[PDB]
């Protein structure tokens, strides 16, 4: 008998768990590896040399090997001879899916663990339980690799601009790839962070485009008063940067949008990626609500609907505004034409 | 044009993300809610009354309502009139799947965030970065609801015992349900924790079985020298308790297993659930490796293969040992007959 009862429970249990064990394990292995610096050396097209990577990362090589042997058992890498490991063929998709888990469970963990304090004294909780910006940045890039970054890339590229401006450039990755794909164009990577700009500047020298790529280390709010760098841009790009100005700096935000419209060359457009609040459709609703609740309740940053965004961009002077659904749940791309 | 490029990127992005956004959001909402005490009041068959639950949980009712309105938007609960919410029909499956994410990303977070310290000075890291046992316990119960708990329940029930002994009872939930399903039987819930035993004892009075259910507050290692409580048991149950004795207390472990064999009534068996290390098959391997790496590398607790378990149980005197694959990846149920 016992063989048969355990047989149905096994089948029923397999169905109930579904893909969650796999994703749970992938997310933990990949966050742990990324914190160690290992994940950046894993790629499906080349091998990681443990002897060299352990020295680059200042890890004891036996400890690094035990880690890679665990993720090899997990099936996320392939051992290609002693001391060499290569990521599994679909590694980048697995890493992308882990970005969602890392964002809600790791980047936003202070909100998960301390919700009571936020409900009691939001001001004290907001400056006591703060997010790790490196985890926010990495999980966002993982989520963006397949869910919003390619749409922006292909859109800017297709317009074939000659002057691109990226508000909140950070890594400057978007600029390097639009310059390397459209000939003769130039780019400007505005970003306030010192940390994001030294690492960006050297990668500008890496590609060898320092003549075409300016990096100014100012805030995006500085555009409201000093919109000089924008002059003549064919595409101005803004990825998930505007909602941090709302609702506290709405006037500055509306001024930056109006300066953006004024400063575009004819036929140019402003391409904004951002998150709309609490969608209802079955695909997007669950992650939408997580993005919306984290922002509304814990960060008190205003997410705007498509209607609000369209009205705000048309009040900034833009003739026509197109909204494009992104694969990233609750993410929208707004193309605001001059 | 831009409509069409964004159309393929959307479809491609939807495929790449798959179920990860949904699970990411579900896990964060449900861990946050469980930490608040809310999740225990959510059930698909009855409503949560915000006015009363906010008082029971000592939360400001407006804050609780904003939380439930977010998870309602997420689709995890249904508003059934003002102030009343009911969990979505498949809530228990979603909660089960979130148990895997909560276990690897939350319960085991000290290992994710501090792997460098463990690689450098394991002894210092092991007592510096310790897991939250409440999160370990809750995520384990969520994982077990559909992946290993029903198999043990149905197995013990089907044997129709008259004396059941649960090593590491903790919640005493397993005992209450085997006593409530087989008539005239008695149970013993051995567990070292004071915290786990006061809450268990009152629930014994809740069901009204305090005459049939003994609760002794001893360690399972105390069975190696004092196996008195086991005498005459038809089923002895041990859920994920033995690997914490290995490899440091192997002699005590082998003594408990031998005392278990000796103490069984004729036809009785010892039912052990535990985790085998690093499986290779495609379904189990990824989560297997996570369970195995957390235990081997960070907790230094020995997981045994089916072969090692069979040999150890036969060395303890058991005539025949059956191994049963559980839905819980890398989980196995061993039935060791007298
Ligand atoms: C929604 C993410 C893409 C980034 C973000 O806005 C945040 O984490 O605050
Ligand atoms: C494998 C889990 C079921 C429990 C466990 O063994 C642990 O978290 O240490
Ligand atoms: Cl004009
Ligand atoms: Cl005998
Ligand atoms: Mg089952
Ligand atoms: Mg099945
Ligand atoms: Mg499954
Ligand atoms: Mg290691
Ligand atoms: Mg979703
Ligand atoms: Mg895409
Ligand atoms: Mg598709
Ligand atoms: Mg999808
Ligand atoms: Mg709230
Ligand atoms: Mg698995
Ligand atoms: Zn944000
Ligand atoms: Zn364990």
């Amino acid at each position: 008998a016992t063989h048969d009862i355990a047989a149905q429970h096994l089948a029923d249990g397999i169905a109930a768990s579904g893909p969650a064990p796999d994703l749970a394990a992938a997310a933990a292995f990949l966050e742990m590896g990324d914190r160690l610096g290992v994940v950046a050396h894993l790629d499906p097209d080349r091998t990681l040399e443990t002897a060299e990577v352990a020295a680059a990362l200042d890890l004891p090589e036996p400890a690094l090997v035990r880690y890679l042997d665990a993720v090899e058992s997990a099936g996320l890498v392939i051992r290609e001879g002693e001391g060499r490991y290569r990521a599994c063929p679909d590694f980048d998709t697995i890493r992308h899916q882990a970005g969602y888990i890392s964002w809600t469970m790791n980047a936003n963990r202070p909100f998960i663990e301390n919700a009571r304090d936020f409900f009691t004294d939001w001001d004290k909780a907001a400056r006591t339980h703060v997010r790790d910006y490196r985890e926010v940045a990495v999980s966002s890039q993982w989520m963006g690799s397949h869910a919003f970054y390619p749409t922006a890339l292909a859109t800017i590229i297709d317009a074939a601009p000659r002057k691109v401006v990226d508000l909140g450039a950070g890594t400057c990755r978007l600029l390097i790839e639009v310059l390397g794909a459209v000939p003769g164009s130039t780019g400007v990577g505005l970003d306030f962070a010192a940390d994001a700009c030294r690492a960006a500047e050297q990668a500008v020298a890496q590609a060898g485009m320092t003549d075409r790529l300016t990096v100014v280390e100012r805030t995006i709010q500085s555009v409201a008063t000093d919109p000089g760098v924008l002059e003549g841009a064919d595409v101005i790009h803004a990825g998930f940067v505007f909602h941090d100005m709302l609702p506290e700096e709405e006037d500055v935000c509306d001024q930056v949008l109006a300066n953006c419209r004024e400063s575009l060359a004819p036929g140019g457009f402003l391409a904004i990626t951002d998150a709309v609040p609490y969608l209802r459709n079955d695909r997007e609703r669950r992650f939408s609500a997580a993005v919306s609740y984290y922002h509304g309740e814990f960060m008190r940053r205003r997410l705007q609907s498509e209607e609000e965004w369209v009205e705000r961009l048309r009040g900034a002077g833009f003739s026509d505004v197109r909204a494009l659904t992104l694969a990233f749940p609750t993410g929208r791309l707004f193309l605001a034409h001059r």
